[PDB]
């Protein structure tokens, strides 16, 4: 049974625009979205349909660039190091759930590769921003 996918807004928690979050959403996930690789983390894992025993056993922190996309359009993020963290999550669900070497395993290493190389790209300062017409 899956659980609800990750909330995506949250009027309690803090929020605001700096242009490396800017450049997260409009650059670098605009790139790996349409990566080869990039079908399978567009959307949360189903581990019904997958057939993924224990998956929510073994993955306390359920996530994908869906929700990461949802996240960063709704400005849920403090900084780029906080969406940073949930795509080195994503990555390392996928890591910790399977075996190295499977091909899930290989195709999420490719596309982390991807995403380590445009996030070397990010403004070397972080400042804020706010696009109000956005
Ligand atoms: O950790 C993971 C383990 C595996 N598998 C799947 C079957 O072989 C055994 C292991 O799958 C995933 C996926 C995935 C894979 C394929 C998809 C998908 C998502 O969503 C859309 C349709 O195709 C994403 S993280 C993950």
């Amino acid at each position: 049974a899956n659980p609800p996918p990750p909330e995506t807004s949250n009027p309690n928690k803090p929020k605001r625009q700096t242009n490396q979050l800017q450049y997260l959403l409009r650059v670098v996930l605009k790139t790996l979205w349409k990566h080869q690789f990039a079908w399978p983390f567009q959307q949360p894992v189903d581990a019904v349909k997958l057939n993924l025993p224990d998956y929510y056993k073994i993955i306390k922190t359920p996530m994908d660039m869906g929700t990461i996309k949802k996240r960063l359009e709704n400005n849920y993020y403090w900084n780029a190091q906080e969406c940073i963290q949930d795509f080195n999550t994503m990555f390392t669900n996928c890591y910790i759930y399977n075996k190295p070497g499977d091909d899930i395993v290989l195709m999420a290493e490719a596309l982390e590769k991807l995403f380590l190389q445009k996030i070397n790209e990010l403004p070397t300062e972080e400042t804020e921003i706010m696009i109000v017409q956005a």
